[PDB]
């Protein structure tokens, strides 16, 4: 069609690719350890530390995005981030036979090239989305994720089945690569450097950016980001996060210890709760728009309504499977609804950032991301060190303090949020 959704139909890989490079180890992992491919004997505490390393480079280069992509652009940014990503993703193997030490930098590694994907994206459509579309624009760039999140995990599984697992890595490295190939070839960081863009098309979007990129304010300055309506977002991304990351890195673990599932069964199955997730966000917006029609709601009600929905059910349900361990099907569903519920989030932390202040959101972001990336680094942590025999009496612990972290979370948001201004973003 157009170049601007080419670009979001080139975003849209390049973010599945991403996730997917996040994702595929929590598999591969069930399948690298021992009790046709080589099996190492790492322990327990290890297996944590291999899943979590990933976000301690994650957490490194979220806000420095911003900074790097406003100095030298976006697109070579997000190319080098996914390159640099597929190529370490390829020797990962390469890695583990020289030991845990090279695999968790390895993993590190590809965090620092993952992180700084999301404020190239900001920026790239911070010049290419006219502001009536980039709610759309967006929408498809990430909605690639979920994609990712929800595909990575079957084909890793069928993979690891019917190959050995170094083929996941391979397979998804030389992917990365040959979309880094079109990256460079077609798109650009901005229309007028664009090749073969149309006038017309050009005019429109410069046309609709003008007044808007002219009325910019609160850019060269920053006030003081220490009101508590911000940490209450922070507070409940990092709690959300937690549960999120523990399963995202620790549940194929579970469907293949607790429930004894095959790896395929494992893959296939440990993507229906992130799909639901997917459905849930995309009809949560609707569902509160609709609702802020129905009634007011001072555009608060609804953030901690939708927050403690998705932030409460989850725990619920959650606890329900650790009650009832050892039933194939019953912890499925469980596990389904908690990630699926989880996806009301959409409408109420993930979006307060702008309703409390828009205009200062590209910094905002980087904070609630940066600082709910610490579960990625300790969850899959301890989630295992409590567990080094994995008997149902353990598992039913971590999800205790998971659902107990995500109530606390959700009580911190509806008592400290505010949702129309917090009197310094004011331009």
């Amino acid at each position: 069609c157009s170049a601007r959704y080419n670009l979001a139909i080139l975003a849209f890989f390049g973010f599945f690719i991403v996730y997917a490079l996040r994702v595929n180890l929590s598999v591969a992992l069930v399948d690298m350890v021992d009790s046709t491919g080589k099996k190492y004997q790492w322990d327990a505490e290890t297996q944590g530390w291999i899943l979590g390393s990933f976000f301690y480079g994650y957490i490194i280069t979220q806000i420095p995005g911003g900074y790097v992509a406003s100095k030298i652009g976006g697109k070579m940014l997000l190319g080098f981030g996914i390159l640099g990503t597929a190529v370490l993703t390829l020797f990962t193997p390469i890695a583990a036979d020289l030991g845990v030490g090279p695999l968790i930098v390895l993993r590190a590694l590809e965090g620092l090239g993952e992180g700084v994907t999301f404020p190239a994206m900001h920026a790239m459509w911070s010049s290419w989305a006219p502001p009536l579309e980039r709610s759309k624009l967006l929408s498809i760039s990430y909605a690639g994720a979920q994609l990712g999140t929800v595909i990575s995990l079957p084909l890793s599984g069928i993979i690891c089945y019917y190959m050995n697992w170094t083929y996941v890595f391979y397979f998804f490295g030389t992917i990365g690569i040959f979309w880094f190939l079109l990256w460079i070839w077609l798109v650009s960081d901005t229309p007028q450097k664009h090749k073969r863009i149309s006038h017309y098309e050009k005019e429109y979007i410069l046309s609709s950016l003008r007044n808007q990129l002219s009325s910019q304010k609160s850019v060269p300055w920053v006030p003081i980001l220490k009101s508590l309506p911000l940490w209450a977002i922070v507070v409940a991304h990092f709690s959300y996060n937690w549960t999120f990351y523990t399963l995202l890195t620790l549940l194929p673990t579970y469907m293949k210890e607790i429930l004894r599932f095959n790896v395929q069964e494992n893959g296939f199955l440990s993507s229906l709760p992130y799909l639901g997730s997917w459905l849930c966000m995309i009809l949560s917006g609707q569902a509160a728009d609709n609702l802020r029609a129905k009634w007011n709601f001072s555009t608060l009600c609804v953030r901690r309504i939708f927050s403690l929905i998705g932030m409460i059910g989850p725990a619920v349900f959650l606890v329900a499977a650790g009650f009832i361990g050892c039933d194939y099907s019953l912890a499925v569903a469980f596990l389904t609804i908690s990630t699926t519920l989880g996806g009301f989030c959409s409408s109420g932390f993930s979006i307060n950032h702008l309703d409390i202040a828009p205009s200062y959101a590209g910094i905002l972001l980087g904070i609630t991301n940066t600082f709910a990336t610490i579960p990625g680094m300790v969850g899959p942590v301890i989630a295992k060190s409590l567990t080094p025999d994995n008997t149902v009496g353990e598992w039913q612990t971590v999800f205790y303090i998971a659902a107990a972290i995500n109530v606390f979370g959700a009580i911190f948001f509806t008592l400290f949020a505010k949702g129309e201004v917090q009197n310094w973003a004011l331009n």
